[PDB]
């Protein structure tokens, strides 16, 4: 149930269908941060994995 709020530093094009698309400046809602590099979250209607070096906490 926890949610943390991040903003994208850069646009990210998914490498695989498990990964989440987002554009620079978008808000990303993160619901799993158990891995250092790849987090689960949601942005604008889609869900998937995001690279944690592409985001900054809001």
């Amino acid at each position: 149930g926890q949610v943390k709020v991040f903003r994208a530093l850069y646009t990210f094009e998914p490498r695989t269908p498990d990964e989440l698309y987002f554009e620079e400046g978008d808000i990303i809602y993160i619901t799993d941060m158990s891995d250092t590099n790849w987090w689960k979250g949601t942005s604008k209607g889609r869900t998937g994995l995001i690279p944690s070096n592409y985001v900054a906490e809001q």
